[PDB]
């Protein structure tokens, strides 16, 4: 019938041929209760009857999260994590939520549970019981039981799927979730703006439904870029993201006000009854979602006494690696692939046994996986059943002994005129193809040790290896010329002098746990209070995990700085009532000190374990 | 805004491009059909009477004019329009009829309205109304316009110069799509580039805006391929009944009137020649390696004093003359040679007719001799001391100027299609693919072909002195197959000295240099396929690419002869079948061959050798 | 031979040498006080009446002439002659007095009999021995010699040219060693390059075939030489004491009459110039930045009619002029520039002085200038439309050509000798490591820097038009201290776009052109240790290395202001001590610095601007 010489080579509908596929591939626009359409997307193997769902609920476009690769076989088409899933032969679930790509309605950013922050009648737990409904009832090669995995935002929407849960649904797996944006996961660490993680995302996600419109720059190097824009919301005003709805919530809501009180996922599940067993997976160098993961164990389990329900894995991972392989990270090197043996040995048994009734493996209450040694440990509470005082002493020196003086302390000038970049430059943004963003935590903190705008304490070679688990303290005695401050802890391996198993990591600096804190919240977190210069405040800043052996050779070392540019926006050094909009006369030299006496003891808080 | 309800969401979201050096608009422009054409123009912010550079693309002018999301001309433009854009020209995109943002049908290359196209439009028409509103409607230009692009952006420059709109003051054609099928990108001579044509058809014709793209079932392409038997049942596997271009590739194997009338150097040849035009082409194209030396040989004579055609030959993969070109695998050439010939040769002949700037004295062939890394000026192509001469085939895998003896001699080999010989080493993977080399594959190291018994060699002794050669090589194969159909690849290579002081890794390295193949059963007639008598010894003809190259002492010229180059060409049954498309496993037999070296069957390189 | 008892290693091995291409004749030649000398020729086969090319090495001549163990001569012989092993030359490797298999006592770049020699030979006397001895017992030989080589080599090849033997035609010196002190290797006015100096006086010194090497208990030599202490604390750790050049080094920290009779620019300028010389000087030597230039502008005046002295400055690091020269670090230049200079100029001028083949016209200063990416003809340096123009340091980080009218107005830092600023990014290791990039670090990133308290940042607006420069930029440094001593860096930056078309990766790259350190306590007298007037302005004269730039448009003009650049030059105590190489940790104390720019103290850099 087609004729060369005057017909379109294109056909007016064409239909991929997908017999050879191993299995189908079915699109469908379930009706949520208020009328509104989500792109479902629902991969059912072939030659399976009777087999468990597992659904992800994602605003990163669920057609795109189920082609990691233009296959034919369902175990090269599905993310990483994925795996163990495709291969037990499940039914793989990717929707789009409310107001993303292929689905209908308006977006809100990490929409909260109806209330005084939602009032549209519907939300992600409300979305998740009529999607599970609607599967459970239309997909007849299902055994009618749903679980729900995902990582970050999608781990946000697998804790969304235990409030009010769907009787179908039997077990959830929240990887690196999204529970306290504020707090310390994705955009502040206790105050302190994550401009670089904020404002390229909310344009991107936000400016158009299905991602139309992206993130331009001018300028390589993301330093320059940022100190050029002097504050947050310049940078967001040169892009024109007054009209974007997660700016204006982040622009009007900087402190830890009601708003981000009220969303705190942390919070929000010890208010609500837990019936849902769930299997909490965090990484020790997360570098999104430092936060997350072990508040929710921290909350959850006196909630589940003995371990029916709630348990907690923490493995040596970044962001992503407990989703895919995770062999090494940077110049680190585990015992073996970390995270296919967390997915093979941990959760397809875990999910197995609530979908399939599969024989229960022991799985105990904490899975904590210790750096240095490489080892996975079987622990009963996190951290495990002595915690000491690891106190910042004379000539850069780190030790146990407390300092008897009276007045001894150490001195930097701050310039925010120069803060001191986070990374060696050039800073580039965590989705450019060459970027190393992932392996930023365990980063040489060398490049800030030499600057005179830094504060460096080290303890002498370890003779014997130092155990260290659960969250470090940062007890800090401080004071500033200033009327606000941002103040940055860090916890770094010092390798020894010379490595025999890796020459070229000798007097490496690796950052094992560092945290951000914006002085500006010392005695509230909802209210922004001055700081009375030159006056000694004390400082609590709890860091992120540890599970490590300081290996004999090795030093315990702490690094305090002002500025950690440009992923946090740099602090003027004066009070404003919003740092967002501070003005360039704001951004003054200030002279910190850090004191160590006995009145004024700055120390690190650590679980030391035998 | 209410945090409570209101979407994040806005309406409507236009991104603030005020402090860019440039104005981005974008113009569905109305043909004289009324079908319209997405046109993205790009603006210098402050210029004023500067020309315009078009390109007439079907792969996305959004995402053409979007390198990097970047506020700098600079870095949103392709490689190709470095100089229009620092010249400050105003840069134009337009997605042809059919493709991503315009209307229309889409023909795979639509041809001039005729025989081969009743729709009453085609390239020229849409170009002449392009051209039209762009000088009357952007008001920065000096309403002078010239159309520079590459393969299919190539194939849109030359047909500009079709009933030319008197704006078009230049033409700048980089390895454009001239014949399909005697040795530019579906076929060469013949035999059929399944890697190449399948995937790209299914990919630009499943749909209008490429979102349905080609599926995978095996990393490796070369088992892919040889399991699905021939190209027929591998488009079949990917339900490409419907893609019109596939139907017209499975209905015309052989060069007939639907390919004959579509050669861009024949048609081009029959209309006046009016635009000034700069061809561009490489030595070591992977896809278009027959279109631009074609193009001057057939455009050359239509201007004698040399006043409008010029031909520039550079030491180039497909998309090198477009961007930089330092290296191209192992070899190493002096300087960016890429960005040499934009800035120095390109930009002032754009600048003479589209500024009035003084006219550069650029010559008829601008050529770069690959081993001694200089370019040349030259009156022709190939340079006219100089003298055309035979290289025979030898006994002992030798190569010489010596004619072969009246006794019987040849050399055999078994040419077992179960077994096709990989045209690079394996795994063969597709061209687009993240981590392909594809551009690299004409300068491989054949030596993995070398020890296998299914090939032929021949090399000459090391060279004492340096050896020049320019032109056109041309294979006299005289052939005898066991079976009723074959094909024949010819390969020059330049094998490396044993040590290699400057790069010691390179020692022994048989570099590809000028290589193709002929499908056997076109051999008296292309347009007419026609068995082969078995074991009788047969005459073909086989053209190869460009050489300008000089074989420095210590090196050897090597001839390499097989019968097939798997998976990039489907495999020869070596039975006689209607069509090779849909041949059927058991015609797929072993087949008996022999490359003859006697004084009645002299097989010889013809090769044109200079002083 | 007994398979049961004997010995499988035979009392005497020769090596099967008939299938190679040369002869290696090996030679203990006797010099006029009866010590011998090795000397190592090679004699390409197939050839008679050919030159000699000599050079004299402390670097084992039975490894230099190894470069590969192999059966041709084109690969055991180092790059640099690559050319002369072409033109099949004889080429003769000679262990200089005291070194691996020659005979006698070991001197540090043994200088001339005077004063400093009362040994009654030098390296001028050794050569002419040996010089006369090859030209008598060499029969393949056509009597005539020519010198080649770099570093120390090229010191070596300047000390030929004094009272030279009659068939010496010609010298190639690379990067010389002409004064260690002023700015070569061992200081740069006054500043101690103590990671430089201590690891090769105790390889090259320890021993006379270097058999005990300098051991490491650090990889990070920053933190190694910054828990010394001081550099007399480093080399006591290794027991250095014993280590004769060091005793020098130690005695000797200013410009005594020991380095000013040393001067090899100084030593030339008051001796006959008969031979004729090409300099060979890199813009980005490491290692010998100050020799090449100083040697051309005192021995230029001696050969007005220029029929003697040819400078030739590439854009090469130390060891690039005798090599290949395509790229250095990011920076990439139009082809293999070091390869380009031995082929067409040094090949063509040693085959003028030593084969009779026609006279090539070499121009008086050949210089390749960055950027624009060209080879130029000069007839001086800096070429003679130009003008000297003065580049200020001006308020709110800003540079230009405005003079400062201000009464007071100044940039303000603290200079912590406990924390100095690294010279590179950590860990900093030996120059000799495996994983070593010492010869790319003059162009290295100064992003690091930048961002420092304790460095100061000026930079232009992006040029909008490109700005040429050459000749020597000389610091105009208007500088206070609250302390008694003090080094200060200064280093000439090219800033590069923010976004880079043609590598994404370059964006903002701070690219370091010329810098240079200066120690305080010389300010008025490098011969005499002076201590600074504590919060006093005083002016400092500090000569940078040549430069032949075009900082093209979008890029800026970059100057950075630095106490330290540790651990390649040791800490200035900012105290004044005594003697620095033994400076008490209590002497190391911070210091307030301020770099004035007022219309009686103006900072700037003088600068040669080009049309």
């Amino acid at each position: 019938d087609f004729s060369e010489d005057s017909d379109s080579d294109i056909p007016e509908k064409f239909t991929p041929k997908t017999d050879l596929f191993d299995y189908t591939r079915r699109e469908e626009m379930i009706p949520m209760r208020d009328g509104v359409k989500l792109n479902t997307i629902i991969l059912i193997p072939k030659g399976v009857q009777n087999t468990p769902i597992v659904l992800t609920r994602t605003p990163y476009h669920a057609e795109r999260r189920t082609l990691r690769f233009n296959s034919s076989s369902l175990s090269m088409v599905v993310p990483q994590m994925n795996d163990t899933t495709s291969a037990a032969r499940y039914i793989i679930v990717y929707q789009d939520v409310r107001g993303k790509y292929g689905s209908e309605g308006g977006y809100m950013m990490n929409k909260p549970l109806t209330g005084p922050l939602n009032t549209t009648g519907t939300d992600h737990s409300t979305d998740t019981y009529d999607t599970i409904d609607w599967l459970v009832k239309n997909i007849p090669e299902s055994n009618g039981r749903v679980a729900a995995i995902g990582g970050s935002y999608e781990g946000y929407t697998t804790l969304m799927c235990t409030i009010n849960p769907h009787p179908a649904l039997k077990a959830v797996v929240p990887f690196a979730s999204m529970v306290d944006g504020w707090m310390g996961d994705d955009w502040f660490h206790m105050g302190a703006f994550r401009q670089e993680a904020s404002l390229p995302y909310a344009y991107n996600q936000e400016a158009t439904r299905k991602n139309e419109i992206k993130w331009w720059s001018g300028s390589y190097d993301t330093y320059d870029a940022y100190l050029r824009a002097g504050n947050a919301g310049a940078m967001a005003a040169s892009r024109g993201m007054e009209s974007i709805g997660f700016w204006k919530k982040l622009a009007a809501h900087p402190s830890y006000d009601s708003f981000w009180q009220q969303q705190a996922m942390d919070k929000m599940l010890a208010q609500h009854p837990l019936t849902v067993p769930m299997l909490i997976v965090g990484g020790l160098f997360d570098q999104e979602d430092i936060y997350g993961s072990p508040k929710l164990y921290k909350v959850l389990a006196p909630k589940d006494p003995e371990g029916k329900l709630v348990h907690f894995v923490l493995g040596p991972w970044n962001h992503g690696q407990g989703r895919r392989d995770a062999r090494s990270l940077g110049p680190l090197q585990f015992e073996g692939d970390t995270g296919g043996w967390f997915r093979r040995n941990v959760m397809q048994p875990f999910l197995d046994h609530y979908l399939k009734d599969a024989p229960k493996l022991d799985i105990p209450r904490v899975l904590s996986y210790e750096t240095g040694a490489n080892a996975w440990h079987r622990y009963d509470d996190w951290p495990p059943e002595h915690y000491c005082d690891l106190y910042v002493q004379e000539d850069g020196k780190l030790g146990f002994e407390m300092p008897a003086a009276k007045q001894a302390f150490d001195e930097y000038v701050s310039d925010p005129a120069k803060p001191v970049p986070y990374r060696q430059r050039p800073t580039i943004p965590s989705y450019a193809a060459e970027s190393t963003w992932g392996e930023w935590l365990v980063d040489d903190q060398r490049h800030t040790a030499s600057r005179t705008d830094v504060l460096v304490w080290a303890t002498e070679p370890l003779k014997e290896p130092l155990r260290v688990a659960g969250q470090p303290v940062a007890r800090l005695f401080a004071s500033t010329s200033g009327s606000d401050a941002d103040w940055v802890v860090k916890i770094i391996d010092v390798w020894p002098d010379e490595v025999p198993e890796n020459p070229k990591l000798g007097g490496y600096q690796q950052m094992l746990s560092a945290d951000i804190f914006r002085g500006r919240y010392r005695e509230d977190f909802a209210v922004a209070k001055p700081l009375v210069p030159d006056k000694v405040l004390e400082y609590r800043i709890p860091l992120p995990q540890v599970s490590h052996t300081f290996l004999p050779g090795h030093r315990i070392m702490v690094q305090v700085q002002s500025s950690w540019f440009p992923l946090y926006d740099r602090n003027p050094q004066t009070f404003v009532p919003n740092i967002m909009f501070a003005p360039p006369e704001s951004y003054r030299k200030a002279t910190q000190r850090v004191w160590r006496t006995a009145e004024y003891p700055t120390a690190i808080e650590i679980h030391i374990i035998s």
